[PDB]
């Protein structure tokens, strides 16, 4: 039988988009989806609704919280430092979520962050904490062994995996420092960030992750052993086709470059670089001599790209490079044959989009546990990309380190570049295998049926 699933993702494009990708896959299997979305954001989500008779948007009014800029709905509308206030606003949607669940009566609700399971169990609804970040990240930072150390969890503690963690990778000091401090910072309604997610893991009926057994398997198994409840895999949430074609201005411009020659650089929809690293990144792209498209917000303190560019940059780069601040159709650009290289911040969505395409992967993780852990998995486990070197303590890169990573992967004769191309091809062939996502979804849906039995 078909399930009625409500979707309540976090107010971030990187969550709304894969939740919608998955919603389309579920609706293709006949499941009815009630998709909760901030009101104004719905208009930008319609392009992805491929089953409007089965996927219905229900608007949420993102409530005022002091400090939240007026009208803000998504982390793409606020500075990164304001995310915790937006999380308070998500928390404050509880009354309109309660009303929506009582009138719609879904069997399951997929959610982020809102540690909701008390409400759903009162209503006879199953709660499903559905992560679109890597289970390797949640396992590394939010498994019980981490939380029981409470505020005795040090940067040195975070340099090693929690007890029983299934794999090995190295963090730099500044990354472990980042994880040790930001973990404690309130993220909505006075709740420390890692405590919030731990509460969700603890209180939810079941957990799910974007991913497949071949890659995410060991972490989902670890989390299932740790939290003693089902930890499902949706499949890798392969991007679905939008109803909107590639913007002709980008299509025309990209079409003027030789196949595989262009370096696409984008650091997601939330973050702003500081100026010095904005400069180093752009000068590093320039040093390669390849054409490039860099999708970047103006750096901290600046309101336009033009004002922040290194001196003489436009005049030197001429028509071979564009630095652009607006939202673009990233998935469609990564499919364009001109793109030979993706310099990515290693956001989980961007990783999948790179993996399913042909672009060589250059890993520029920004300071966020999921970006960093994605970068280590991609660079050291799957070995599908080359990571730009950062200072051990300062977390900064040089323009030369950017240059060298792009040069390595774009050089047909470079053995490391050939290696990551070959490994990327192996991973792409897995993710796109004719039965991989479908068999993941088969299992996913069977386990969801078990959840509501
Ligand atoms: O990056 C992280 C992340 O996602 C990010 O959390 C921070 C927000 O600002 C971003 O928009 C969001 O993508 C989440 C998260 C996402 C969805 C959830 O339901 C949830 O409980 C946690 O956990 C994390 C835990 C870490 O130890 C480290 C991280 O780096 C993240
Ligand atoms: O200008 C942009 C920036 C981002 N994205 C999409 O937004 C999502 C960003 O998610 P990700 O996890 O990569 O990073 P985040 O933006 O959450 O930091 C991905 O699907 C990108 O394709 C896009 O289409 N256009």
């Amino acid at each position: 039988s078909s399930l009625h699933i409500a979707m309540f993702p976090w107010f971030a494009m990187g969550h709304l988009i894969p939740y919608l990708h998955l919603s389309n896959k579920l609706a293709k299997r006949g499941h009815k989806i009630s998709f909760f979305t901030p009101k104004k954001t719905q208009t930008k989500l319609e392009q992805f609704n491929l089953y409007p008779n089965l996927i219905t948007f229900y608007p949420l009014n993102v409530p005022h919280v002091d400090g939240l800029p007026f009208g803000a709905e998504t982390t793409s509308d606020v500075a990164i430092s304001l995310g915790p206030i937006l999380m308070t606003a998500m928390d404050q949607t509880q009354n309109q979520i309660e009303l929506l669940l009582t009138q719609l009566k879904p069997q399951i609700i997929f959610f982020d962050f809102v540690f909701l399971p008390k409400i759903t169990q009162r209503l006879g609804i199953k709660s499903f904490l559905y992560f679109i970040i890597n289970p390797a990240t949640i396992s590394y930072t939010t498994s019980p062994p981490r939380m029981f150390e409470a505020e005795n969890l040090t940067e040195v503690d975070l340099m090693k995996p929690p007890k029983g963690y299934p794999t090995s990778f190295n963090l730099q000091s500044h990354e472990a420092k980042h994880l040790a401090s930001t973990r404690k910072i309130e993220f909505g309604s006075g709740i420390p960030f890692s405590v919030r997610s731990y509460n969700c893991l603890s209180l939810t009926d079941a957990i799910g992750f974007k991913g497949c057994r071949e890659i995410e398997g060991p972490y989902v198994d670890y989390l299932q052993e740790q939290f003693g409840k089902p930890v499902l895999l949706s499949g890798p949430v392969l991007p679905e086709q939008s109803k909107t074609a590639l913007d002709e201005k980008w299509g025309s411009w990209l079409g003027g470059f030789k196949d595989g020659s262009l370096v696409y650089c984008a650091l997601g929809s939330e973050l702003k670089l500081k100026q010095d690293q904005f400069h180093e990144l752009l000068l590093g792209l320039e040093l390669t001599g390849f054409p490039f498209l860099a999708i970047l917000k103006p750096p901290v303190g600046f309101e336009t790209i033009e004002d922040a560019l290194p001196e003489g940059f436009k005049e030197r780069v001429k028509e071979k490079g564009i630095v652009h601040s607006g939202w673009i159709q990233q998935q469609l650009i990564l499919e364009h044959p001109s793109v030979g290289c993706f310099v990515t911040h290693c956001g989980a969505g961007s990783i999948t989009e790179g993996l399913v395409n042909n672009c060589q992967m250059v890993l520029l993780p920004q300071l966020n546990g999921d970006y960093i852990i994605n970068a280590r998995i991609m660079g050291r486990h799957l070995k599908v990309g080359v990571e730009v070197k950062k200072g051990e303590e300062d977390g900064l890169f040089t323009k030369e380190s950017v240059y060298e990573a792009v040069k390595i992967v774009m050089d047909d004769e470079n053995e490391i570049g050939r290696e990551v191309r070959s490994n990327h091809t192996k991973v792409r062939n897995l993710l796109l295998r004719h039965d991989l996502e479908s068999s993941c979804l088969d299992t996913f849906c069977e386990k969801l049926q078990e959840l509501v039995s």
